[PDB]
């Protein structure tokens, strides 16, 4: 009942991709809880969220934002948690300066960044869903289960037109 | 004693990066294996490492190549285990090659990519670390010391 | 009748790109398949299809993929024959990932790229045409009156509106 | 006296580059101070810094670092002050990493972002400067003759 | 009454982007000027226009351009105010060349750059605010108000559709 | 005896990178001749050598330049033959400039485009190799041997 | 009467764009011609094309090409004429494939590179007749009128919707 | 005697670059001039220059920058004069910026853009010989040579 996934975004315009992570963890019946925490505009807000995220609970962060993206790097600064990083597409930069601004932390504080966009977060809670299967023996076969479907699920040939 | 990291690389030349992410596991004393598994040279040598490696034990998997590289994404092809991917730094495209290659996975087959370089062979380390610390008391009361001491350590001004 | 080009894709999003390969082929005379297999979902299948190529009597693969693209790399792992890879335009990145993640092969494996996109299906499918001209007369012959004839279709003067 | 402009930086790997920007304040007699602040190792330390610039006195920060460059819009977002950020060259991507992790700021939270490297942390020195000159003339007048030799010094043809 | 802001621009194209500063510092109450200035057609009337900037009173000047964007340096290299730089979204190079043609100034002429497009015009607005804030305590009290409402403004969970 | 494969480059400055070329095609006992062809300096010679190579009894053309690199794609204009396309790294750009300049051909008229640098050079001469292979079964065997011996040299940990 | 500058283009796809090349030229009452010539499907047509064009009195060609851009390079590789490079947008890359292609010439064989696209073009026609004018006074009048008209035409302040 | 093709640059820097234009307009008996012109550093010099190069006699200019390079185009603003830009290499974003900050100008206002570097100074050089020679014949025979002279120099094969 008690989440152990934190889905995190900077804004309501990042939902649309943030979903897809949400959906998935939904899908594989991780409890989770689903915020926005903006870097820029509530940053005591995001160090009272990372801060306190492991003694309430939490195991995994999944932290999304677009442009000069700082929540998934500020919210890894602040928990010893994995925090995993979805760089939400931007509309000039398509995501590049969000991709950049996540990927490249410096040595010392890690963020396991996904894809731009909606591939990227169903990714960092497929990611999320493989880090608890390593200690959640049920997850572990919903999550084998789900891994064998979207490999038989796979069609031989293309549909032609 | 046996592994629960595999540190996977493309070849000889990737390890002066992934040598960082070895330091950093033995210094947090974290047992793990160091490999060199080629994806494109050594493709049956990957499919069996990835197929074979959570019955061996291994919780995490970090992979580094450069260029085009395939190796962390064809890893987390074959296994259920976390992927960590490091982007090499490619003599031409100084890495962004090796970055697009790792960290633009479909949805479906997650690579969790750090930085270009030696400083995501550490961070790769570290996030392998912060994923086993969640099952192992003992190493996250290391793990919030490392972070405690790096923290700390930040001079207050340069020299 | 047995095919002598395998036209492999990692999915059924990459046919639209992968049509004009197919497309071409045929207009060639060119027996070839065109199937789905994913890199990253069926890995089993990619080294069983690229494994087995030459000896089920194909002599060159065309593979087309995007994103984060492995599908032209690890099938030329697999196989000794010829692979030519088709980067297929991605929608964050214009298909600048999908082409760094094929062409940029270590040395040791080649992958033979084409361009971003239908034209690089287009040409992949010529160049696979203009290997097998190498070593069949018909085919050359054909080949030469096709690139005689887009030669000669080039019109003088564009139409001014 | 009492410092007006704040110089801070991610890393001692910084100074290299952040020197420019003290040895401009100190060319133009504005009152400085220079310290590391790291976004991501030192977070609480950048939290109190930024907090407080304004009550001790600041008037203009300058925030410098690279790779992943948090800190210049981390500062702006606990401070009133304006920030200046200087993305510093980073091994792999030349800084451009440091650039559009810099410029790239949503609207409501700014920062004026100079060039990559050496030239970026000068030019938010004098940047400041003529900040600060709006309300100080015997600075004003200083930053004007700068300025002024600047341009009367370039030859008029190369050596 | 007399303006203390100059907000500057290439040309009518740019006033889609360049709005948002007016609208903010119509919004803090900063009493400012709106124009078009060409650096490339109207070279003159830019030396002149920013030549004379502080002698009119101007505080900071705001300049947007797009393309390769000479506007912000060229009006900076004539005047002692500071100059903040708008990167006007470009049509093929999405602001890159925009944003590069502005941030990149050698040593010795700052140009305090913001985002690319309309958040980067709505930040050149705030910072020149924040400036202004400095040494006029009425501004600054709006100010501190304005960023704290932002703050507060910001809703704890996202409209899940 | 007589060249099946020939290697064109677009001056001495590209030979670092397109010996690579040159050494695999001798290492498989690959008749090729080696080249200095300049789209841009010598368009004619170009002409002239693309137009007659079938003639001549090329099977393979190896094209390598760097900068906006003409010649593989206007060599593949000229001749029915596969050409195939080495980007040459660039001073500045570090042959993105050639690698866009080659791989980016329009339909129509095609560029097997191998990787930037030496990587790509070893690589263009491989692919011709897996050409000629196809109607060459003493050849075939010596690729095989040659991949073979690729895969079971890669060591299994790093030095 | 006879052309003075010829406007040469890889495809129809490219007149969108080269239009505005042919346009000026005629509004400045350059005596031109505007031709199709592929350098990568009628590449014979080209060396004929460029071999002669001092000849035939031509004083300048402007390419414009996309892409893999050959059109301008090879032109110049023919001509001891200027030649001037047009980029044409492409659909992936945006025409950054087009600009590399014709600008990043070796020493030795130059190409007059404008911006991607149809500002590109309009200023190839007019750096053309910059040329020009400079021993046809009749057209160096027309060229000042022309030039002191653009920037007399440019409006003091925007129309704020 | 009196120079009919200026040469400008931003800086003392650039002339590492430049001065491979220099050399090319004396090797063809090009009379000219070369200065330092610095658009953002002396703006009212640059001004004076554009504006007053054709009453002096110049036909072509050749403007060369790096970085936010606004030297060609500024100067293409006060002149009627056809501009050539020549983007300087940039210690980090290798003139990457230079190139773009000089080749997109918007309609109404050209800069010809050559090649990043010393091949594009060169260039530069050789595009205001192939203006002037419209105009002078002993000057297009000259010419006319020094590219025949290009042409039959490039080797056969690589050394
Ligand atoms: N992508 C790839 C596949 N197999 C090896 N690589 C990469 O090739 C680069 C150069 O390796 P080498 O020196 O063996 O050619 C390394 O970054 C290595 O990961
Ligand atoms: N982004 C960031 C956060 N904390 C430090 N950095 C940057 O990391 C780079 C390398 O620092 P170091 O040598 O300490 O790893 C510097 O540019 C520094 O600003
Ligand atoms: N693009 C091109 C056309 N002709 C030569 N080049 C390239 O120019 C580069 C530099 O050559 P050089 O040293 O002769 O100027 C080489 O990569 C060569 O292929
Ligand atoms: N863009 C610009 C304006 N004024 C000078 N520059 C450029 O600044 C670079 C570095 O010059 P410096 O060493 O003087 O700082 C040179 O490429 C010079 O053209």
């Amino acid at each position: 009942s008690a989440p152990v996934v934190g889905i995190i975004m900077g804004s309501q315009s990042d939902w649309e991709t943030m979903r897809h992570a949400d959906a998935l963890l939904t899908e594989l019946e991780i409890p989770h809880e689903t915020l926005i925490v903006s870097a820029d505009r509530t940053p005591d807000r995001l160090a009272d969220y990372a801060r306190t995220a492991a003694e309430r609970g939490l195991n995994v962060i999944i932290a999304g934002a677009g442009g000069a993206a700082h929540l998934p790097g500020m919210c890894a600064a602040w928990t010893r948690l994995p925090v995993l990083g979805v760089p939400v597409e931007s509309r000039a930069l398509k995501g590049m300066d969000s991709l950049l601004s996540i990927v490249q932390m410096p040595g010392g504080v890690p963020v396991g960044t996904l894809a731009i966009g909606a591939s990227g977060a169903k990714n960092a809670a497929l990611l999320a869903a493989s880090i608890l299967a390593l200690y959640n023996p049920a997850l572990a076969a919903r999550l084998e289960t789900w891994r064998a479907l979207q490999t038989a699920s796979v069609p031989n040939s293309p549909i032609t037109e």
